[PDB]
């Protein structure tokens, strides 16, 4: 028993992390087969990041402008092209540590692990969710661009995120591995703001089930509600509305605890109207929304 | 910027995890050079765990009673001995993925990463602290014994924890890698309880500094206090007393923010007397004590 913010083991990804230098700008790249993927703003100087023309900036470079280091080994760039907001650097050597992988775009509310890296060197791993406003609440310093987010599906690494930038509110924005931004953001140092965030309701319910599984039951009650009555009050507190797909997704957790989904919604509805009043749930005094139903099952059943 | 519960990258440890089977009991082992380390209760049947005599149980086994699997490969046990609460299985093959390592015993209040494993297979990584009562608030299911806790110091893995058992309160207990338990616990299925836990004060202060570094300043005030006045009120709320060593350890964070340690203690003293009143700090509505001063520096400066 117990419940922790748990990330995927990062070994398979650590072997793909490289350092990419172009000019006086160094950041991280992802080396899979004979391609290195990295954020395209590695080709910008400090002055270019204000209003860059990446097509111009790229035509003025040659393969030898790109320094790629995999630990102690230098990799020879033999070709380069731009795909949306990423750079694809073709290199002479295929990465022998290339895992089975795919590129997936995730949806708001889903979670993934982040391997934070500096100078091509893995520094830490943590778990986060893609917010409904397409930002992530990450932990990133200067030099972290090119760090990647991933899930592991059996023996297959699903890459879903490459880090690019921090917004003025201190939250983080990036792309999928095809270079398409999550959210309405661009890779230039302009003033862009995220839209308003909402709480991921299906994830809160999943976490309440994790609490029951671990012996926290004080918030339960005998009432029930309907999808429409719940959604009416959820709107008022900035909670995502709940659908029948969500209810179905919570099925396994309903079965294991014998508490129906709409039963648990009545508890949630009560917690929203009255608060926790100095009580905690799984060691927290706020409602946690960064665990999916699948995360809970994975941790509370295996 | 940002602040997350961040674990060390686990790749170097994933390569040392093996499956150890003896009888109908399977758990995890740690394979370094030509020794596999695992909890000694792998030699117990379901009936033996109530009052085991491990010296008797061990003399009745031979090397071939021990099935050791490193993925698909079987390892031949060529010798076995018991060191306190661990088993040392000598095998014919040295682990080629053996990192630079050492065995260290940590102190209450210090943090480490845990690689949770099942059947020799790494399942997840998370960060925790050794509590003042020598338990950890982990997340572990049946089959997790032999999972290890570690820190990474440059290129060197410091192993500090091997998991053995869950106590009735749902918290976890284990040994260092020499087989000596943390806390007054024994590896038999008796009724043992942890002593009362306290809050790790130096860690709370470190986290308040992380909050200031990230722009949360609402709890600051102009007062100051002395070590003795602070410690007087801290005792009443079950907080560890604060020493001059702690003050010195918080120096780098005091320097970076321009707020003296005893200045921040007055803020803490205020938060203990009055609470947060619906405000949060770094996304939490409780005071967090599982980040050391070193964790904060590592994440907020690099
Ligand atoms: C998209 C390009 C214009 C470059 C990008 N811009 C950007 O974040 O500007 C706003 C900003 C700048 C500096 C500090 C705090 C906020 C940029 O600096 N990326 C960094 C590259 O490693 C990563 C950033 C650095 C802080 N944490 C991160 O995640
Ligand atoms: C020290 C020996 C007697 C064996 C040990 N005893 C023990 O925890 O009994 C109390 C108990 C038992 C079952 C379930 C919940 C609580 C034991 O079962 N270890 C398990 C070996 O993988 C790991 C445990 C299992 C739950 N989570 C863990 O961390």
């Amino acid at each position: 028993s117990g419940f922790r913010k748990m990330a995927f083991p990062s070994g398979k990804v650590e072997g793909c992390m490289v350092q990419v230098t172009c000019g006086t700008t160094t950041l991280n790249g992802l080396w899979l087969d004979d391609v290195v993927y990295c954020p395209r703003h590695v080709i910008c100087t400090s002055e270019d990041m204000l209003n860059p023309n990446y097509e111009d900036l790229l035509i003025r470079k040659s393969n030898h402008n790109f320094l790629v280091q995999a630990g102690n080994v230098q990799l020879r760039v033999i070709g380069h092209s731009m795909q949306n907001c990423v750079l694809k650097l073709k290199v002479d050597t295929a990465n022998p540590k290339t895992p089975k992988y795919k590129f997936v775009r995730i949806q708001p509310g889903q979670t993934f692990s982040v391997l934070a890296c500096y100078n091509g060197s893995p520094s830490g791993v943590y778990q986060c969710a893609m917010r409904p406003n397409f930002t992530i609440k990450g932990s990133f310093l200067n030099g972290s661009a090119g760090s990647v987010g991933f899930n592991i599906d059996y023996d297959c690494v699903s890459f879903c995120y490459m880090h690019h930038m921090e917004l003025p509110t201190g939250v983080h924005a990036g792309t999928d591995l095809e270079g398409n931004f999550y959210g309405p953001f661009v890779d230039r140092q302009t003033a862009q703001a995220a839209g308003t965030d909402t709480t991921i309701t299906v994830n809160v319910l999943a976490w309440l089930y994790a609490a029951v599984i671990n012996g926290d039951r004080w918030f339960l009650n005998r009432f029930t509600t309907t999808l429409n009555d719940f959604n009416l009050v959820a709107m008022k507190y900035n909670y995502e509305p709940l659908t029948q797909d969500h209810v179905d997704i919570l099925g396994p957790l309903s079965a294991q605890t014998g508490i129906a989904v709409l039963d648990m919604c009545a508890s949630l509805k009560e917690l929203l109207q009255n608060g926790m009043n100095g009580r905690t749930i799984l060691g927290s005094a706020l409602l946690e929304d960064e665990f999916t139903p699948f995360d809970v099952v994975r941790q509370c059943s295996g």
